């Protein structure tokens, strides 16, 4: 990553390179595993972003498709910013170089540091991002139309997989409740928070 | 988080990212998490804030109870604080800013390394943590009045659950003590310390 | 805690966090739990002070008597040190300002850092470990006369005991050794080591 | 490794070492072991690079046919770069010396932070991982030509399997889809990507 | 511990806490927990020492006749040393303050980084040593006459019983293996090296 | 050790100790042993290295046949090295000060931080494990002429097991191959790497 000491480039840690390789393996692609993704790439380079996708063992069809995505962002990079070399400038990045495929570390480091910064790992970053929310849609196994509250479940629980499908796949919430919650929520009126329906089918 | 080098921003270690997603995986809403909450978000950005709830994979009822109470108290930031830019100027942050969804994290480190310093981190935790005292309560599964000395259950185990259901849900002691030991307390006369009470019924 | 960089402040690490809740977990009041309270507390403010015991889940029993401890510990302060503000000026800390429940970090980093110091992180402390070792005395299960050395009880086992239970409470050891032992250590006379009656008795 | 304070040496960590010899026991030559092995050794001297590999104690015919790749690489380095010294100047470095095995720890730290760096811990870990490479790929276990889809196998299970033996060795995707799916597959057409397969054959 | 920025006071790590607590739970008094005593205090103060010592539960016995030996040696040092203040300066440690009983951190740190330095971190530890060393020995279990080869013991395993004894308890070598091996040994003559011994008896 | 701040000394980490400790207990001496010890002791001192070898509880057989290596190294140094004290001056090293018995830390960090340093750490270093190569020998079970291929045994297994005997002890992988194979690797001809050979017996 580059952090503050100047910024300054430093090695990925072990921590964080085993961080991520164990969240990979206990989480598979629940939607909880971006948002660490996000946080253990704070400050990464492209060389890091690469290093971190490529540590994953498993999941090779999750990783193809991450590289299509991938490569249509660096597609769509060139056509809004095609690249036109000056000895000692710094050149022009192109999709490709933003994914750390075609650029050293040395060239990322001199656009993420350059004063304005050419941010390219946040820019791949967010692209990265991009495949991995589709990956997790993909794998989220249950519509939201199938979460339906069981006779004897609680509404606390029914809640919990409710919201967590939805988190994964993207007046439902009452209609879903079996029939004793749902009358309760019914008689409640339209504007009931989720604390006040918890409440009320407790 | 923002912490002094200069007030600077570091990235959240992994460190303090698992030690949240590990007292919540095994802690749920009991109400000891939050004191740890507050001191694991110690300097936190209002993005740190975000990684921290966003890392958590279940309770998603809960989050969303969360998501309610924090868009309340940015309602209300809003009613007393509304928003009038200036190149190269600070704008003055909107509940939105505050809970991190529409500011940048360079906008939330200038808001917070401003002098003087315009809280963000701070203001967000607060909501968060009025929100998650409210889920605490929610998740109380016992009343006060529900716990009663057992007749064979020592005065000290009796005492752990009084106080520990009291902490959740926010004379009775003596009262819902078991024969024995309320005879020997209503002896001891008012005053008693906790302590006394405790000798007094070993 | 305040540290050396200055005297600065710094977060509360994860690691002091799960250290503490970890051996409160596994040691529960044992005597040996306040030393290492009092190390790992090393530098702390009061707000870190409040930390450590507020991310104690159970135990609640303890807790409240050490509130009571501590909060005439305050009352006491208060009596000694009464207070009488000037704009930008230092306030004089009353009880429960050094406890933390009316100081706000800030002041209690004033307090700390000032020259000369006004060190209510470890004021607070001694009141703290004051109720912790009344705690430690009321859980202590065992009086030291019901110590004595069994039959084929090992001598040294029989010393571990008495002084673990000493320390917990806190001529009787030959007392309350057994006939073989006691009769070897009655020969020895006064003035031995306890060095001397373990040889003695092994 | 050398790192930024002035370039500096410093020494291995625990923590490198250790997360080094445990993945090789893990993960043997999975191909996501190379990635591991290079952000492992970010900043390496040539004298880390041998700590690292001589630390493993198992895989000796892999370790053999590692100093076969890297003595042809050497020898060919030889081949390029002749060497013709100076007292108190910096010598030219022959293969062996970047290899580590003729050079001392000294003469290394002298060219990675000459200016300009004769980047010798550079140069021996694209030697070691050619040499890793050729050894994923004799361990890797199956032809591509052999990972057929299972007439009950999930399509996402199949690709996984597919993509984890092509990085392993390194239309076939639909000819070796078993009959249902590559009925589907067929009825897509040409120019489908990974994504809308996966999604099709679900 | 006193270490390098200036020579400054830092606070005991909860890892070198933990270390110490946890090699004391496995080990218990085996020789080589003294070394690891000795190098998890380097540059202790007294009063980091006391917490060392005083977060060990058991074993209450050993810590007992610990403080023995500390008072003796606290006595000797008075013997020699007696002690005589003038308003602001360092006054002269008694052994009671060198075991840090009845002097203050602050008078601790202002003895280790007098120039020239008061150690008295290091004269306190030689103490704590000499006690530790008394211990060991107290708690060996077997004499050195009683570890004889066994008839079908490898003389390795026995070298190994051998030497590992006289450790703790601090020719016969050859006098205490088993007929044999001590026939080899006989031939071997005098002079033999203990690497030839074995090698003889393999 | 020591280390870059100027070249200062350090204490030696827990993390150290305790993976030093830890490889010996899970690995005895195999040959993997050493470069592990050489990395752990980076900048080690000879104080250092005595703490790491002390702290070791088990094989006192091997640790008494590393005191007579080091003796015989120490009596060779003082043969090429007799030493003649002005005062304030630094002394000559004599073997039993560069093997830290007759050392003080103080003199080790002088000669070690010396302009120019008389590396007493590297030195010791060298003399131990020239000592520990003699261990991973004399435990060696297998010679490697009893190392040949199992009728079944996969080429690759043989390999790996004929490696490591070479390694510990230190035409004939042809020789103890199993018939079948080392019928292809007889015709393979001569100036097969390894590579070729065992691609021929897969
Ligand atoms: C002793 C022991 C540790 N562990 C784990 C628990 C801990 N997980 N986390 N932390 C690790 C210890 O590694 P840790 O102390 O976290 O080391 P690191 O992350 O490098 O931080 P630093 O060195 O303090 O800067 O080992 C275990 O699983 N089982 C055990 O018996």
């Amino acid at each position: 990553p580059i952090v503050q000491n100047q910024m300054v480039h430093q090695c990925i840690s072990p921590r964080t390179l085993n961080a991520w390789v164990k969240v990979v393996e206990e989480k598979a692609f629940s939607p909880e595993v971006i948002p660490m993704f996000s946080a253990l790439s704070c400050g990464a380079t492209p060389q890091d972003l690469n290093t971190m996708l490529n540590t994953v063992g498993g999941h090779q069809a999750a990783m193809q498709m991450l590289k299509e995505t991938i490569n249509e962002e660096a597609a769509e990079w060139d056509r809004l910013h095609p690249v036109h070399i000056a000895p000692g400038q710094m050149r022009e990045p192109r999709g490709s170089d933003i994914a750390g495929t075609t650029s050293t570390l040395q060239e990322q480091i001199g656009w993420m540091t350059h004063n304005p910064p050419i941010p390219v790992g946040e820019i791949y970053k967010r692209w990265i991002i991009l495949g991995l929310n589709k990956i997790v849609r993909m794998y989220s196994p249950t519509s939201i139309l199938d979460i339906r509250q069981g006779p004897k479940e609680p509404f606390r629980d029914y809640v919990d997989r409710f919201y967590k499908t939805l988190r994964a796949e993207q007046t439902l919430l009452v209609q879903n409740a079996n029939p004793d919650c749902k009358t309760i929520l019914k008689a409640l009126g339209p504007g009931a928070t989720l604390e006040e329906m918890m409440t009320a089918c407790q």
